[PDB]
């Protein structure tokens, strides 16, 4: 059976275990995002986390919100990560629910691994999981799938099962995506480590476009918990 071993269920604040990045980071975070993320743009309102995006200025930049992780207090090697995130649905959207491993600090990105187990953009109605990494080849390697979701804005279940074997997605139960890390398969070594968790709403960037619906803003991504269970 699973057992439950790391939670945030955010009813009495934000767990210490989460740390904030501020800024727009190098060349938007790697993607041209648009956003300065703050502290201020996480709340909590009645047991949920919210994530506000706004238009907002501050440092050159005329967007904001949150990115958090659990990056030094809490990683994993293996389990059941999920999240019920209920998000917004507009054009520049970019919310993620995403782990990368610990030893980014080290090895960089993408040698670290990047498992995405939600990422939505713009308003298309369907969420995606992905796999991010280096290939035997040393190439920059991912592999995604995508399940049809009709409201990303209303409650949804976000899950991985991780183990030595496999990678599995779903939304609600449902399984859409699976990928082999069996024996470090197609370079998969890095899948073997300990991963953390990060959550966060980017405001344009390479793959949703620069496109942005300023009418939208301020846009809240709500997440009622964060959970992790092991074997
Ligand atoms: O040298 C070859 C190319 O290098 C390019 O610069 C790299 C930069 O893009 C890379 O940025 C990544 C960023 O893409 C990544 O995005 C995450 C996704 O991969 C996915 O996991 O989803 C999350 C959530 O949506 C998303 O943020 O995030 C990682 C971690 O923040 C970030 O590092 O970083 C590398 C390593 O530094 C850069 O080399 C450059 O732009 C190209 O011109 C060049 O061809
Ligand atoms: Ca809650």
């Amino acid at each position: 059976n699973w057992t439950l071993v790391w939670q945030d269920e955010f009813t009495n604040g934000i767990s210490s275990d989460w740390v904030f990045e501020t800024g727009n980071g190098n060349s938007g975070w790697g993607n041209n995002e648009l956003q300065y993320y703050r502290r201020e743009n996480a709340t909590v309102e009645n047991g949920n986390l919210v994530i506000t995006a706004k238009r907002e200025s501050i440092g050159g930049y005329n967007y904001t919100s949150t990115r958090m992780k659990t990056q030094g207090r809490k990683s994993w090697k293996y389990g059941k990560v999920e999240a019920r995130i209920a998000m917004p649905s507009f054009m520049g959207s970019w919310p993620a629910f995403w782990m990368l491993g610990d030893n980014i600090s080290s090895v960089g990105w993408p040698a670290c691994g990047a498992i995405d187990i939600m990422e939505h953009v713009n308003t298309e109605a369907q969420t995606h999981g992905t796999i991010h990494w280096q290939d035997h080849n040393n190439t920059y390697a991912n592999y995604s799938g995508s399940i049809p979701v009709s409201s990303v804005t209303s409650y949804h279940i976000y899950t991985i099962e991780w183990d030595a074997s496999v990678i599995k997605w779903f939304v609600d139960g449902n399984l859409y995506h699976e990928a082999s890390i069996a024996n470090g398969v197609n370079g998969t070594s890095e899948f073997h480590n300990n991963f953390f968790i990060l959550l966060n709403m980017a405001i344009g960037g390479n793959w949703p476009g620069f496109n942005i619906d300023n009418n939208a803003f301020p846009a809240r991504m709500l997440v009622d918990y964060v959970r992790v269970y092991q074997k």
